[PDB]
């Protein structure tokens, strides 16, 4: 499998499109692993990883995303591509180690996702929630990332100094934990206050950590920043997964919250309008304030918000 990946060349017709924030990987399934190699090569250089190890690694990552409706291999590559666009548009800001780490973190950030929220696992005392009390799935995702790195022939970071290795692993760990949306609200609030008071300082590692955290949220949510027909279809996948979780609760006779209740699907457009206003807009707004070149994400997010309004108003 990984051998043919090494041979892959991205078709020229996509070399410019892939650079756009709103690029949709959807029509190109067979190319997804090749697209990740492409993005790594443009962003970190072709000398960054031993090609063979990189290819084994990517195919093992792919193998460890499950066949769930949303948190799947497609989602992984979509999030990685958004991070590619951020990094490419902010060429001076991030170190080589950060760029490598963040691309890998994005590809790995939902590894072995089961289609269940942290809340669900915690409610029912799943072994994963007994192991990881908070940010439950996110600690599992990082754990899975480390397990793949430690497979024979998969250590893409083998040629880093011992110190650079622990550094990148921490970058990756913080970045994946940051994708727990419960942590986003506090992070964005801290960042906003630091901005408005002019105390945000990118020489400060804890500030850098917070910015990266916000970048991770922005990439994770980036389905809301695609062209409307793409965003609309992705909303279908998201609720399919939400509703499957609710179905699991109904199997114990338990009524789930309305977001997870397929009998409540008439509320979806209002649910989206709420989510965009409460979560997505503030996210891309703060991101754009800190990193002005990411503005196309906010613009695209606003466009989709006005689409949901039209749906609600029956236009
Ligand atoms: C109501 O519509 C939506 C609600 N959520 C949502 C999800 C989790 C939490 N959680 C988990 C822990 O703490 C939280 O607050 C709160 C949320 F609002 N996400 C999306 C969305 C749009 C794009 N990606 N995702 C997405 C993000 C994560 C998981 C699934 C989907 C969405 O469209
Ligand atoms: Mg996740
Ligand atoms: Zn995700």
């Amino acid at each position: 499998e990984w051998q043919g990946l090494m041979q892959f060349t991205l078709p020229v017709r996509l070399c410019k499109e892939i650079e756009l924030f709103h690029f949709d990987i959807g029509p190109f399934e067979n190319m997804w692993p090749g697209i990740f190699v492409y993005m790594v090569h443009r962003s970190c250089g072709t000398s960054c990883f031993e090609l063979e190890k990189l290819c084994r690694f990517i195919m093992s990552v792919k193998k460890n995303y499950r066949r769930v409706p949303y948190h799947n291999w497609k989602h992984a590559v979509t999030v990685a591509h958004c991070m590619y666009a951020i990094l490419q548009n902010n060429h001076t800001l991030f170190t080589d180690l950060e760029r490598k780490g963040l691309l890998i973190a994005c590809l790995c950030h939902d590894l072995d996702h089961r289609g269940f929220s942290n809340s669900y696992l915690q409610k029912f005392d799943h072994p994963l929630a007994a192991l990881y009390s908070t940010s439950t799935m996110e600690q599992h995702h990082f754990s899975q990332t480390v397990s793949i790195l430690q497979l024979e022939g998969h250590n893409i970071f083998s040629t880093l100094s011992s110190s650079e290795y622990e550094q990148v692993l921490e970058i990756i760990r913080k970045a994946i934990i940051a994708t727990d949306l419960a942590l986003y609200f506090g992070n964005r609030k801290q960042l906003e206050e630091m901005y408005q008071t002019g105390s945000l300082n990118l020489n400060n590692q804890s500030h850098r950590d917070r910015v990266i955290g916000l970048m991770m949220t922005a990439c994770d949510l980036c389905s809301v920043t695609k062209l409307w027909p793409v965003t609309k279809l992705t909303a279908n996948d998201i609720y399919a997964e939400f509703w499957a979780e609710g179905d699991e609760m109904k199997k114990l006779g338990i009524q789930p919250i309305p977001m997870m209740d397929r009998d409540k699907k008439d509320e979806v457009p209002q649910g989206q309008l709420g989510f965009y206003n409460a979560v997505a807009i503030p996210c891309y707004t703060t991101l754009t304030q800190i990193l002005p070149p990411t503005e196309p994400l906010l613009k695209a997010c606003r466009d989709n918000l006005s689409q949901w309004e039209k749906v609600i108003r029956g236009e």
